[PDB]
Formats: C-alpha cells, structure tokens, sequence
C-alpha cells in the first residue's frame, strides 16, 4: 500500500540536496482546487475569535488564494517583499537536517500535493493545505519568521545526541501546536491546529488537555503523539518570548536534557505553570 506522497511524485525528481522541486501545477485537477476552495472557506468560518490577529492578517496581506492551490511563486512575490521569506516546493517529507537548512535560510519547505477529497482534517502526512494555509501567513509577523530562521539556525549547529528529538519537540509544540495569550482570550498561533476542523475546536474548547505556559527546556523534554488530539498545548504570551528563547545556544541544553527520562504528552511537570 503506497503512501499518498509515493503516488503524487511518480514521474517527477527532486534535489539531491535540499529536497526542492519547481511547484507541478500541471497535477492539480479541477478537484483538487475544489477541495482546497472547501477547506479554505470551512477553515476560514472556524478561524474568527480562534487564530491569533497575525494568522488573520497574514491571510489578508498575502492574499492566499480561496478558490484553488496557489501559484507558489506569484505568493512568493508578496511574502519576500514583505517578510524577505520564500516557499520552495518539497514532494512530502524531508530530512531534518535539510529541514534546518532551509528554514535558517529563510526558505520555508512547503509539501506541493494536497489531499484526495477522499481524506480531509489533518491525514497522514502534511499537505499543500496545511502547509501553506497554517504555516505560512503567520510569517507576516516579523518577530514568529525572526524565530523560524533562527530555530533554522540552531538546528543546522546541533550535534548532540538526542538533539533532533528535543528540537522536533520544540518545533511541535510551537509551530505547530502552539497557542498564544491575547487580551482577547487565548488564541492559536500553530500550524497543525490552525489548518484543521477538529484542532481548530478542540483546542480551545475542551476540558481535557492541559494548557501550560510557554517553558523550554520543558517542552524539549515533552513527548508528543501524533494520531490524536494534543493531551497538552503550551501557551506564549508573545511571539517575541518565543524568539528570546532561541537567543541561548542550545549545546549545552541538549547535554543536560539528554539523560532525562522525558514527561508524558499528559503529563503536568512540577514546575509547570497551568491555565
Ligand atoms: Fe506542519
């Protein structure tokens, strides 16, 4: 049984290197940018009142495309001007250490395929939608793509053993499932919630999960599950803490964190400061 990625890139190669590709607009069919313009609008319903004001703006200013997937370069044209980011097409997931490269160089790799109306909330494997719609727009915020670029960074450094998990980790809990403190209420800044139905409910409506503030060298030692809905979500206040955080070298974090046994994705740290 072939994974969808498999079966989306047959007949086309990829960068030995960094995994990149031009953008195969050729392979998106009249459905595919149907199921884009559904999950554009049922997204966009949802969003209000739930993702962070930068999430919306950066929708607006980068006039993502509501009726079809968009043309990487032409959205390219406004987020370098705006950001001094670009979005480079990728056939689905890709080393972590190319990963790291590219973010440090403010490329954001971006999977080219989307979903089969067959599937639609957050599958198996990261598409055009998810990609582009949740991770994309916040670079708007100079202070998250500051962030971005210098997670990038200290990824490229890292040479620790057991420093991939600790930053995938950070990564997870951040970028993808991070949420963000507003005068306004809380609000969603990560991309793994902001692109799906269930996430996007869920993760401000239930009593379940535990929502702790932002700490790092905790999150770096949270595991996480990838199948269900998050058991814990980590609050910033600000974008900029998220940056400050980067500001140490992580070398010796990874050294001390390495002999941890790592907390639940439940669990409640004693440190912890909870909502
Ligand atoms: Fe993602």
């Amino acid at each position: 049984v072939p994974d969808i990625t498999t079966r989306k890139n047959v007949g086309l190669s990829h960068d030995a290197n960094d995994f990149t590709l031009p953008q195969p607009l050729d392979r998106y069919s009249a459905e595919d940018h149907a199921t884009w313009a559904t999950l554009y609008q049922r997204q966009c319903k949802l969003l209000p009142g739930r993702a962070c004001d930068e999430f919306l703006e950066g929708l607006e200013r980068l006039e993502v495309d509501a009726d079809r997937v968009p043309d990487f370069n032409k959205l390219n044209e406004k987020l370098m001007a705006a950001t001094g980011w670009k979005i480079v097409a990728v056939p689905g997931l890709i080393p972590d250490d190319v990963f790291f490269e590219h973010l440090a160089n403010r490329r954001f790799p971006v999977t080219w395929w989307l979903r089969e109306p067959h599937q639609l909330d957050y599958l198996q494997e990261p598409d055009v939608f998810h990609d582009l719609f949740g991770h994309v727009p916040l670079l708007i915020n100079p202070v998250f793509a500051d962030y971005l670029e210098a997670y990038g960074k200290g990824g490229v450094k890292a040479k620790a053993l057991g420093a991939l998990p600790m930053l995938a980790r950070l990564y997870w809990y951040t970028v993808e499932f991070g949420l963000i403190n507003t005068p306004a209420g809380m609000r969603i800044y990560g991309a793994g919630i902001l692109s799906s139905k269930s996430e996007s409910i869920y993760c401000l409506d239930s009593a379940s999960p535990n929502r702790v503030g932002f700490d790092l060298m905790r999150i770096m030692n949270t595991r996480y599950r990838i199948d269900t809905f998050q058991k814990t979500y980590f609050v910033i206040d600000s974008f900029k803490q998220l940056f400050d955080a980067t500001a140490p070298d992580f070398a010796p974090l990874y050294l001390q964190l390495a002999d941890a046994q790592p907390w639940g994705a439940g669990d409640i740290a004693p440190d912890d400061l909870v909502l």
